[PDB]
């Protein structure tokens, strides 16, 4: 399925509508939208299209959580239209079932694209506390798209399958227990992440140990 000659995108809309809530001194709830993002991810190549969603899009609107699914579908369609046909996905896998109907209705001009849901646990939400992404999203003053390579230099020495599995363990572990996962991912005082990389520079042996530890962290839940 994944990794063939077919271009596949995972689309995660979870983080499009975000807010903070607090109690006023008068005892009422204040809900303040904050910037969000769509994650559109190619598991073969590691390519991420990060569409930052600025809070201005919600101006004058209600039911923002529901509207966000439709915004997501509109943005996926716009991205597809901006790409040459040879770069357009053959399959889009939505991580949440609420995306199925909105995306169906917005992709009617793309009969070659198959849309399906998934039960896979792919928490791109964890990226919001990876500082690179977190501050970029927080501080944006308008919508924009940013490209990333979520596999860093891994594909020089491992397959797409291996890289995808590593990424998922990282994201799930960060999701389950951010603080512990970050410790696991920094095995040495001298462990660094390159400025243009997302993840640390680790030896092959270090990654073996990391992968087991991340898996165990996810199991411990
Ligand atoms: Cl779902
Ligand atoms: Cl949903
Ligand atoms: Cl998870």
């Amino acid at each position: 399925e994944l990794f063939s000659n077919q271009i596949i995108w995972f689309v995660d809309d979870t983080n499009v509508y975000r807010d903070t809530i607090h109690k006023t001194f008068e005892g009422n709830l204040t809900t303040k939208p904050i910037n969000g993002a769509i994650f559109i991810f190619n598991p073969r190549t590691g390519q991420l299209f990060l569409k930052i969603i600025h809070t201005s899009v919600w101006a004058g609107q209600k039911r923002l959580g529901q509207l966000a699914k439709w915004k997501t579908a509109e943005e996926v369609a716009a991205l597809i239209r901006s790409l040459p046909v040879e770069e357009q996905p053959k399959q889009i896998i939505v991580t949440r079932k609420g995306m199925l109907d909105p995306l169906e209705v917005h992709l009617l001009d793309f009969p070659n694209i198959v849309i399906k849901g998934s039960e896979l646990q792919l928490p791109f939400q964890a990226c919001l506390k990876v500082e690179k992404f977190g501050d970029l999203i927080l501080k944006a003053t308008e919508p924009q798209m940013v490209l990333f390579n979520l596999y860093d230099d891994w594909l020089k020495t491992i397959s797409s399958y291996t890289a995808f599995s590593r990424l998922i363990l990282i994201l799930r572990a960060l999701h389950v227990n951010n603080d512990r996962a970050k410790v696991i991912l920094k095995p040495d005082k001298t462990t660094i992440t390159e400025p243009h990389h997302i993840w640390p520079t680790l030896t092959d042996e270090e990654w073996i140990k990391v992968e087991v530890q991340l898996k165990d962290l996810i199991l411990a839940d």
